[PDB]
Formats: structure tokens, sequence, C-alpha cells
């Protein structure tokens, strides 16, 4: 599993469950092509987005649907989504974990990158 | 000043100076229309991006060119840029400050909206 996303809720001190995540890959015409998507589990994690084969080198955008998460909890948020944009696999396959720590008017995002 | 952007460097504990910042407004066709841009000052701040008359309700994207900032310092970065996408909503709080706290493999962003 070469791309994983983990999301935490900093208001309630819990994993952020059922958060929609969309991944896009920058296409040759500079548009964003849908690549993969899913929802976080009860642990706040989203596994199984892609495979080593499918996950070619390129520029990827991970969009985390934070606004819907806050709306479901009955909280007024500021951001539409959290966005993480990065070049992946430029020197061969790597494994990427994108974390997002969410508050209504702020978020933090970190990447952990490991070599298989 | 309806909109200000402040950028900080969490490796050296300093303002992030001469960082390119681009703001876009979402158009009816869902494309991103250039709205304002500039480079951060010696204080890490970018003022004078827009006026009250120009800054209408809608969805805005702030793209901060972090990759160019780190690479020039000789430090290898992860992100292409930092992105902040938000809805501007008319109410009492009318001055928006978007702050970005930068590290090579992470960033934090907060918004302060005051009256
Ligand atoms: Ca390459």
């Amino acid at each position: 599993c070469p791309l994983m996303v983990k999301v935490l809720d900093d208001v309630r001190g819990s994993p952020a469950i059922n958060v929609a995540v969309h991944v896009f890959r920058k296409a040759a015409d500079d548009t964003w092509e849908p690549f993969a998507s899913g929802k976080t589990s009860e642990s706040g994690e989203l596994h199984g987005l892609t495979t080593e084969e499918e996950f070619v080198e390129g520029i990827y955008k991970v969009e985390i649907d934070t606004k819907s998460y806050w709306k479901a909890l009955g909280i007024s948020p500021f951001h539409e989504h959290a966005e993480v944009v990065f070049t992946a696999n430029d020197s061969g396959p790597r494994r990427y974990t994108i974390a997002a720590l969410l508050s209504p008017y702020s978020y933090s995002t970190t990447a952990v990158v490991t070599n298989p």
C-alpha cells in the first residue's frame, strides 16, 4: 500500500471517520485527472487507494473533504477542503503517508515517506 | 486590508521572505481565476492584495510557492506548494488573515477573521 491518508479531529480528540478523500494526478494538458478516492475508516485511516503499478510518477493532489466533516458534526468550518500537492515516485517507488490534523479554522498536514 | 497572508519558516524560526503567493477566485465554470498575487516582505507578510470592492463572497484558493522557497535555501522539500481553499462569507468579521507555518515535510495553516 503505497499511499495512505490518516485524519484526526482536534475538537473531539478522535479519529475523523467517514471523511471523503479524492486523489488527482496532473495530466499532460495541466488539468487534474481523477486518480483514486475513498472514505476514512473508524480508525481515521484510508488504505487501499492505489497499487504500486497504478501509482506512477507524477504530481498528485490529495483533497480531503473537511467542510462536509464539520457540517456533519454541527460545527461551522472555514476551509472548503484540505489540499496536499506533491511530486511522487520521481526516483522510484516510495510509500507515502499523508496525515491531516483538523480544526474548524486550521489544519496541519505532514508527510511520512519511506523506501520499500 | 480585507485579506492578508503571513508565512513563517519553522526550520529557522523566521519570517519566510520573498515567497510567491497567488490567490484565485472560483469562477462559474469551476475554473480558478487569478485574483491577486505578490511576494512576501521581509516580515513574511503580504499586504495590499485586494480592496473591499473587489473581495466579494465566493470560494478562494491561496497557493504559496513553498517548493521554490526551500530549494533556494538548500533544503529538500516535499510539497509543490501549500494550498488554502476557503469560502469568504459576508458578516461582521471582515478582515481575513491566512497564516502558513512551513516545514520541509509539513505545514500548518490557520485563519483569523476579525471585525
Ligand atoms: Ca524520474
